[PDB]
C-alpha cells in the first residue's frame, strides 16, 4: 500500500511560506500523497481571462491520464469563476480541487497552509471523484457550480450559498452527504479542446436610474451575448430593459440574472422572457451566468436552446 | 390618551387587499394610528429614479411638522438604496419607516398586511425616532444603511448583513436593542430641497476577462462618478484598472465598491488608493455607495474628502 | 391527477381535515385530497406513541395512496421528521408541513406552505429522498432539518448540508438528495413495537449539575444523549456520571448544544476508551431519535457508533 | 503606548502566559503586555468560583492597567462572558479571546486572535461598550455572542443582534454599541459573595422525561431555566413539575433550544399564571448567568422578569 500521486497546478504566487518547493513548506503534504507541482502561469487573479481558462482545461484534459488528482492554486477573487469554467469543460472524472488563502501566507495565522493540506486531501480520497470540479477553503467541500465568495476579508468566505457543501474535513477524513445533479465535467456537450477563443460575453448592472450606455457599448462592440445583474428576480431599469430588448431582436443572446447574492432568477416570472427572447439564469449569479453562456454560445444562438441548456448545467 | 397620526405615502401599487382605503383592507390600522394615505408616484420600483428620490425627501421635510410619523410603500427592488437616500437627506427625526412586500396582494398567504401593520406600529412607537430612516419587513426593524435584499424571492430576503437588525417586533411590541452610529437624517450636511438634479453616478462590474467598455462609456458621456463593484475587497480587472485610474486623473470621482455581498471594502489594502485618487466605499455596496457618492459629489470633487464622508456616513 | 392523503395530528394550518380543500381551493388543481385526523395533540406534547402510530398507518396505507402529507406544528417537527425518514417503507412522497403564524393571523403562512407541501407530494421527481420537510418556498430532507428561529417564518434550515429544492410558481428545482440511508434502505422496523427504548437528554454548561444524569441512570434509562459544549465536551460532574453508566451498559451519546457542526469522534473525548459514541452532525434531540432505534437492534457501542456513521 | 494586562484561565493560545510577547513579537509595536495565570482549568469544567475571581481580580485591578484581555476556552467563552458583561464595574475594556485550533497545529488561529484582541483593549473606542470578545476579525459583545459551529474558526457570532465592529489592519469600525445596560450601570456586585445561587437547566424534546427537573426540585435548587421547544414550550411532564416548583418558590425561567430569536412573554405560556419569567434573547445557558444574579437581589418573579427585560 502506497501514497497517490497528485499534480498541484498553480497559477498564482505561494499560498503557503516556488511550485516545485511546497513539500518543504507543508511536509504534511507527504504523508498524503507523492505531490508534484507546476507552474502554469503566474498572474493576479483580479486579472483571470479567457487564455487563462484555455490554458487550464486544455493541460487538465491532456495530463488526466498521468496523475491520480490535481490541486489547483488560484487567487480568491475570481476563483468561483474559473471553477465552474472547469466544471464545464474538463473531461476527466478524477478529483480536481481548487484551493486559496484569504490572508498572505507571511501573516500571522495565515489560513493558506491548512488549506493546501486539506486540498491534497480531498483530491487524494477516492470518494472524491465523480462529484465535478470541487472547491476546499476552510475545513469545507464545496461545488464549483454553487460556490461564490461571501464576504470581502473573512477567512470563512466561500459558502454554497444555495445548496450547500458537499462534505466537511475533520482530522483528514471527508464526510459527504451530498452530490451535484446538474451535470458536469464528461457530461456535458462542451468541449474546448480546438478553441483559441470564446465568444464576447459582458456584464451590466442594474440598480435605480442605471444608464444604457453600458449596454449599448457591448451591442455596439458587436459582443455575442449580454448578463445583466438586475434587481430582485432579475428585473431590469426602463432603459437598460429597452436596450437588451432590441439587442435580443437583432441577434444579441440575453440573460437575465441577478445581482442579489442569493436565489434563481426564475423563468417568465418578472419579465416576459418568451416575448422578449431573454433567458433567466436560475441560481447563476451574473459572473457564472457569463460563464454558462460563452460556453452554450459555441453551440447554439437560439434562445430556447440556450434556456435549455441554462435549465441543465 | 388618543392615538398617533400617520401618513403612508404610497410610491406604487398597493400591498395589502387605492391608498386612501388601505384601512379597509387592514381595518387593524384603526387601533393603532389615525392613518392618512398619499399616492406621491405610481411607478414600479425597477424603475425608481434621481425625480423620485428628490420629491420624496422634499414631501417628508415639507409635511414633517403636519404628522407624528411616515409609512412608504416601495417595490422590494430597490428599497434599500431608496431606503439610503432618505436616510441621508430627510431632515425630520420623526419616524420614516419603509416597508413592502415579496409576494402580491392577491396570492395565498400574502406577506404585505402584516407587513403594513407592523410598519405602522414602528412608525407610532416613540422609540422609533432618531433612529434615521427604518425598513420594516418580517418582524424586523432595520437601518437604511445596512439594509439589503439577500434573496431573489424569500420573504425574509431583508438583512442588514454587516450589522444586524435594531429591533424585532413581537405583539406589537418593538424590543430595540441597537441605533446606527454612522451620521444620518438632522446630522448630515447634504440638502436636496433647491435642487433639482443630482450628479450623474454610474456603475460598472468587475470579473474575468471583464471589458472596459462600460467603464469608458460613462467617462465619454461626461459622468461625474464611477463606482466598481470590484472582485474580492475592491479589486478590478486591468482593463478596467486602466480606464477608472485616467478617469481620476481627469477629473472624474471613482468609488471601489465589491460584489462581494457583506463586509468591507477597505481603504489601501488591495490598491493604492491615495496614489491613484480612488475612494474606498468601505462597507457600502455599489448601489449603495452611488447614493452617497452622488450627494459627496454636491458638496466636493476632491477625493481625499470624499473619503472622509465615506468615513462618516 | 395524484391521490394526496392529508395526516393530521392536531390543529388546522389553513383557516377539522376535510375542510381543507374549502380553505385552499387551490389544491383542487394539483390533487385529489382526502384527510383523516390520526392523533389531536399539540407539537411541544409530541410523544413515542404517536410516532408508532404515524409509521404503521403510513406502513399500512401506502398503497391506497400516490403521496402523503403530514400536518404537524412546528416545535418538534424536526424529532418527527427524522424518526420517519428511518421507519417508513413506502417510496412514495412523505412530506411534512406546519406554520409558524396561527391561521387566523394577518399574513398566515399555513395556506401556501400546505399548497407547496402537496405540490411536493404529487411532483414524481420527490420519490425517493427520504421523508421531506415543506416550509417556506423550500424543500428539507428530514434528517439536516431543524428550527432555526423562535417565530420567523423563515425558520427551517437544513443547516449544515442545505436545501433539496426550491419551489417556484408550483415547480420544484431539485439539486440535492441525501446520501446517508433513509426509509426502506434502513434495518428499522418498527411493525410490531409498541414501545421504545428509553433515551433520555442532558444538558452541558459552566458549573453543571451530575443530578439529571443521575436521575435517568437511577431510573434504567437504555440510553442518554449528552448536549455537550464545543465539539460535544462534558462539564466534569457530568463526564463522571456517563463514563460509569457507560460501563455498566447505559448507551451514552455525545452531541453538542452548538447549533452546527459535527461533534466528531475521537477529538476532544477518547471514546474508545469510555465506550462513548459520536452523534456527527445529529443535535441532540435528533441524536435520540437514532440511539433510541439503534438500541432495537444492538446495545455494543462500537455497532451503535456504525449506525451513526451509516443513517 | 497602553499597559494591557492578559489574565490566563487555561493553556496558552499562540505558540506559559510571559512567553507570549516572544510567541506574538508584533504585540511590542501596540502595547506593554503583562501576563498573570489567573486559574489553569479546561473552558468545558468551568464554575462559579473562578466567574468570582475574574471578577473580582479585574474589579480590584483596575486602577492598575490600562485594558484587560482574558485568555478562555471557546467551549463556554460565551457564559463567562455574559457574567463579567453583567458584574465587572471596571470601564476601561475587557475582551475575552480564544482559538479554534489548536496552538500546535497547521493555520493556527489564536496569534492573530491575540493580537486583534490587544488592539481592541488598546483602542480608546472600545471603552464603555461591556464586555467584548474578539474572535475571526470581529468585535462582539458579550451578551449576543454565542458559538454556531463546533469546529469553525468563525464559530464566535452575535446572533440576534450583530457584531460591534470589524477589525481590518489593526484598526477598528465601531458602528454598534449595545443598549442593555452592562457593566457599572447594573445593581448586581459580587465583591462579597463566595458563592452564587444554585441554578440547573433541563432540556425539552419529545417524549422528554421530567425526572432532570424533579432531580433540581428535589435537591433544593433556587432556580431552573428550561430550554424550551419552538418558542419556549415545554414538554406535558415538564410544565407540571416546573408550575409546582414555581408555587413553592423555585424560579423558573423559559429559555428555548432553538438558536436564535427571543422566547417572549405571554406568548405561548400564561407566565403569569404560573409565576415563569421569559428570557427573551437570552439562550439557555445565558439566561441562567443572569438568573443567578437577579436572584441575589430578590426572589419575586415580577421582579426578576423586569430584570431580564433591562440586562
Amino acid at each position: 500500500h502506497h501514497l497517490p500521486n497528485i499534480t498541484i497546478l498553480a497559477t498564482g504566487g505561494t499560498i503557503a511560506g516556488g511550485v516545485e518547493n511546497l513539500v518543504n513548506a507543508v511536509p504534511q503534504l507527504k504523508d498524503i500523497a507523492n505531490v508534484k507541482g507546476e507552474q502554469v502561469v503566474n498572474i493576479g487573479s483580479q486579472d483571470m481571462n479567457d487564455n487563462v481558462w484555455l490554458t487550464l482545461a486544455k493541460k487538465i484534459n491532456t495530463d488526466c491520464d498521468k496523475t491520480d488528482g490535481f490541486v489547483i492554486t488560484h487567487g480568491t477573487t475570481t476563483m468561483e469563476e474559473t471553477a465552474y469554467f472547469l466544471d464545464l469543460t474538463v473531461k476527466c472524472d478524477k478529483p480536481v480541487v481548487m484551493v486559496g488563502a484569504m490572508r498572505p501566507s507571511t501573516s500571522m495565522s495565515a489560513d493558506g497552509p491548512f488549506n493546501l493540506y486539506n486540498a491534497v486531501v480531498t483530491a487524494a480520497d477516492k470518494a472524491s471523484a465523480n462529484r465535478g470540479v470541487l472547491v476546499v477553503m476552510n475545513d469545507t467541500v464545496l461545488d464549483g457550480r454553487d460556490v461564490t465568495t461571501t464576504n470581502t476579508t473573512d477567512v470563512a468566505t466561500f459558502k454554497s450559498v444555495n445548496y450547500g457543501p458537499l462534505g466537511y474535513i475533520h482530522n483528514g477524513k471527508i464526510d459527504y452527504q451530498r452530490t451535484p445533479a446538474r451535470k458536469h465535467t464528461s457530461d456535458t456537450p462542451f468541449d474546448v479542446s480546438k478553441l483559441n477563443e470564446l465568444p464576447k460575453v459582458g456584464i451590466v448592472y442594474n440598480y435605480a436610474n442605471a444608464s444604457d450606455l453600458p449596454a449599448k457599448a457591448l451591442v455596439d462592440a458587436g459582443y455575442d451575448g449580454i448578463v445583466s445583474a438586475g434587481v430582485g428576480n432579475g428585473n431590469l431599469y426602463k432603459s437598460v430593459f429597452d436596450t437588451l430588448a432590441t439587442a435580443a431582436k437583432t441577434g444579441t443572446a440575453v440573460v437575465r440574472s441577478s445581482r442579489v447574492p442569493t436565489g434563481a432568477t426564475t423563468q417568465d416570472a418578472e419579465v416576459d422572457d418568451a416575448k422578449y427572447g431573454f433567458v433567466a439564469s436560475g441560481t447563476l449569479n451574473p459572473q457564472k451566468a457569463r460563464v454558462l453562456l460563452q460556453l452554450a454560445l459555441t453551440q447554439t444562438k437560439d434562445p430556447q436552446q440556450i434556456q435549455q441548456i441554462f435549465n441543465q448545467y
